[PDB]
């Protein structure tokens, strides 16, 4: 049955110890340091906040925490956002962020420039959500959601069946990826249109076929290009949380979007 976990809360400050540009829109940086220390990631969907310095004011807020709270969401000059635990590897104490490099927003433009020795403030994750094994994983992501659905990808067992469909700017931002056999990965390609204006994603989903067996589909990405798909899935009879799950990582025109409201 689904599963929820929760963990306890602490305010981490953690510092950049690798960073490796995978694809020309996408880096991938390691963050280490002793606070590190008790952190916990189950599940492939788990997520930190941010906590970013202000590149105008110099200013850097960090979270504070108190009684398992975060009491300062609303100070000002806080500028915390959402990211996806791409790898938690314990033994090498080290918390892997994928971040799309974009120009919108402060967290887009820090990955631009990130490089060893920037720290972070680093809040959750809040806890964990574990599913049921199903036979057939059906993935749909753009590239905020893709570290997630990456890593679903690659920890999966060798037997599972696979239909993905990630959506990305254009060719060069295609990842290897370590599947299970047989696994069928579409890589669709914006090719000019900007993040969040396409129904790529709705348009392939529109043209599979409902696979046999145990099916989960796992949709993440702009809140309004994935209102459709929600719309589809629950026409079909499918039930939220058992059958499907569908979260908007972000969208257009808006920043920081709360994704629990
Ligand atoms: C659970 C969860 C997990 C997430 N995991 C990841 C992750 O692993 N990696 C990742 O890159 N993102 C992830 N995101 C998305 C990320 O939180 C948002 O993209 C966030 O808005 C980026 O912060 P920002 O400060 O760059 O810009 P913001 O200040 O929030 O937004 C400023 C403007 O830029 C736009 N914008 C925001 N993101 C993008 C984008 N990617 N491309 C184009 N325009 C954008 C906004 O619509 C807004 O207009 C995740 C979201 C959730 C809810
Ligand atoms: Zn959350």
């Amino acid at each position: 049955e689904r599963t929820v976990e929760m963990y306890p809360l602490k305010s981490r400050l953690l510092e950049v110890v690798n960073v490796r540009r995978i694809t020309p829109r996408m880096v991938r940086v390691d963050l280490g340091g002793s606070d590190i220390a008790g952190l916990r990631s189950d599940n492939f969907a788990d997520h930190v906040k941010l906590w970013f310095p202000n590149p105008e004011t110099g200013e850097h807020v960090l979270p504070v925490v108190e009684d398992d709270r975060c009491l300062n969401f609303r100070a000002p000059g806080v500028i915390y956002r959402d990211y996806t635990v791409r790898r938690f590897d314990a033994k090498a104490r080290l918390l892997t962020i994928d971040f799309v490099v974009h120009d919108n927003g402060p967290g887009g433009r820090w990955a631009a420039t990130a490089q060893p020795g920037d720290r972070l403030g680093v809040l959750g994750p809040r806890g964990t959500v574990y599913y049921p094994e199903a036979d057939h994983y059906v993935l749909l992501a753009d590239e905020t959601a893709l570290p997630a659905a990456a890593r679903r990808i690659e920890e999966l067992p060798r037997d599972a069946s696979v239909t993905a469909f990630f959506e990305v700017a254009d060719a060069a931002e295609e990842q290897e990826l370590d599947a299970p056999e047989g696994a069928e990965i579409t890589w669709l390609h914006r090719n000019g249109a900007a993040p969040g204006t396409t129904d790529l994603l709705l348009r392939a989903l529109e043209q599979t076929e409902f696979p046999k067996g145990r099916v989960f589909v796992w949709a993440g990405g702009e809140a309004d290009a994935l209102k459709p798909i929600r719309r589809l899935l629950k026409e079909r009879g499918l039930v939220r949380g058992r059958d499907f799950e569908v979260d908007g990582y972000w969208r257009r025109g808006v920043s920081n979007l709360d994704h629990h409201a």
